[PDB]
């Protein structure tokens, strides 16, 4: 009656972490990505695919879902996850070597926003309101027509492993966070978005002038900084990223830089919402 094709060939390495391995792979001659999960990250496979069995999530701003495979083996089960594949690679790695103009710069942050508004928002008929919770530059992937999109939602909560420390929102930090509140998570995720825009705001060039690639937090941590490093910063101090004088004399970034202090109030109540950042960046240029 029909064959199923379900061979895929790996053919090169594109990441290794404790979280496992992705690979480019092919299916049927056409580019795929495959991420193979450590036993130790075994419970994202689970949470991404139990929500990708709740919702089929189509975005332009939303890693492509392909499939989720779960082969028994000799001693052990093997888990992948079979997405779209981009070969441009993260956002963290594009903003190392490449600056960006106005019409870039504002196009990579308003397709994420987008993406994040479209997770957040429940839709009857539809979706559930669905929360990131782990929103960073190695989390979002560049499209070759210039847009982003939001990968790994193995950390993602719905409505109707923890964050990674350097993005974490105070109330996190802190162990305030309203956790009965979805809300809260929605806002969790605005504050890792702020930073997002930080990074991604500082490689615009303007007047000639751009800064270096670097993490939020590179001038007040260490390399894996630890909760407590990150609380001491974010919650005792209050320190938010730096925006350089340069920002002032460009209205593209005079008014991203106001953008991303709305994205980061001490209270999380007072934080924009996905959509507001959104018609914000269209009223920009
Ligand atoms: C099991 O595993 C994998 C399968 C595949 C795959 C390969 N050929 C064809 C298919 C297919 C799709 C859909 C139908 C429909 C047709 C309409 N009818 C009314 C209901 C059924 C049938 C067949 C699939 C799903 C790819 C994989 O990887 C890319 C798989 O591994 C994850
Ligand atoms: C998993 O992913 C891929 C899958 C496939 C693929 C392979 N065989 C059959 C199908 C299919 C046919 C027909 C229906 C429907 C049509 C309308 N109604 C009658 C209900 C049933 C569904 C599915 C697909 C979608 C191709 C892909 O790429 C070209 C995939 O992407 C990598
Ligand atoms: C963030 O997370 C996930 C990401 C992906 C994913 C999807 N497309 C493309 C990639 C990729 C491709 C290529 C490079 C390099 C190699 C060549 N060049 C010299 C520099 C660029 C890097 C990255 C990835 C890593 C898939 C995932 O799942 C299957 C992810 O997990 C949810």
């Amino acid at each position: 009656q029909r064959t199923v094709a379900r061979d895929i060939t790996l053919l090169e390495c594109v990441g290794k972490g404790r979280y496992g391995e992705v690979w480019r792979g092919s299916w049927q001659g056409e580019n795929v990505a495959v991420k193979i999960f450590s036993s130790r990250d075994e419970k994202s496979w689970f949470r991404e695919t139990e929500l990708y069995n709740t919702v089929m999530l189509r975005h332009e701003n939303i890693l492509g879902f392909i499939a989720s495979d779960m082969t028994s083996r000799h001693s052990s089960t093997q888990l992948w996850l079979i997405t779209h594949y981009h070969e441009m690679g993260s956002l963290y790695d594009y903003l190392q070597l490449t600056t960006l103009d106005t019409v870039s710069c504002l196009r990579i942050v308003l397709s994420i926003a987008s993406g994040l508004a479209h997770l957040h928002i429940e839709i009857f008929g539809g979706k559930p309101a669905i929360a990131h919770r782990d929103l960073k530059s190695k989390n979002i992937l560049v499209k070759k027509n210039g847009q982003c999109c939001i990968a790994d939602l193995g950390l993602a909560v719905m409505h109707s492993r923890v964050g990674t420390k350097r993005y974490m929102a105070p109330e996190v930090l802190d162990e305030t966070i309203q956790v009965d509140c979805f809300d809260s998570y929605k806002r969790v995720d605005i504050w890792a978005f702020g930073l997002v825009l930080w990074e991604v705001a500082r490689r615009m060039v303007s007047n000639g002038i751009v800064e270096d690639y670097k993490p939020p937090f590179y001038d007040v941590v260490p390399n894996d900084p630890s909760f407590e490093d990150m609380r001491k910063v974010v919650c005792v101090d209050q320190q938010r990223p730096n925006i350089p004088n340069r920002w002032f004399s460009d209205p593209t970034l005079t008014s991203l830089a106001k953008l991303m202090k709305e994205c980061w109030y001490q209270n999380p109540s007072a934080r924009l919402t996905a959509l507001r950042i959104k018609k914000t960046l269209t009223k920009i240029d």
